[PDB]
């Protein structure tokens, strides 16, 4: 129930220092730039335990079904096969991605009428700006 601020078709809308932060995690040239380009909307949905989160977008779509606190296989948006968990922190959900020793968190968070998602690999962070669509 308090996941339901979360449900619904999000639009990017702006974003922040996401090609530094796709080069901190390892990203190539050509997938940064095309990747990059992108406005892809975020789709929230909760179905009993479960939280489904697609991406759809003109370079890739993506989709996670997970539950909260239970890892799961995610193949990612640029090609990585990773493990993740997400949890709800105060409010907050809590996405960190595991692969080849290195990790990466991803935070989606409510604001106002926006869906913010703070991703930091390292000491590198990117802030991503979505709206209802
Ligand atoms: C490539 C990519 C990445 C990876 C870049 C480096 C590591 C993660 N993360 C994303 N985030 C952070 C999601 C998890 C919120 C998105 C993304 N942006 N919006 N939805 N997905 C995209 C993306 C998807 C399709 C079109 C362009 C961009």
């Amino acid at each position: 129930h308090m996941c339901d601020a979360f449900v619904g078709t999000w639009k990017l809308v702006s974003s922040e220092n996401f090609d530094d932060y796709m080069k901190e995690v390892g990203v190539g040239f050509a997938t940064r730039k095309v990747a990059g380009m992108a406005k892809p909307n975020m789709i929230i949905s909760v179905n009993g335990d479960v939280i489904t989160i697609k991406s759809e977008s003109t370079f890739k779509n993506t989709e996670i079904s997970f539950i909260l606190g239970q890892e799961f296989d995610e193949v990612t948006a640029d090609d990585r096969k990773v493990k993740s968990t997400i949890t709800l922190d105060g409010g907050v959900l809590v996405h960190v991605q595991k692969w080849d020793g290195k990790s990466t968190t991803i935070k989606r968070k409510r604001e106002d009428d926006k869906l913010v998602v703070e991703c930091v690999m390292k000491g590198v962070t990117s802030t991503r700006v979505y709206e209802r669509a």
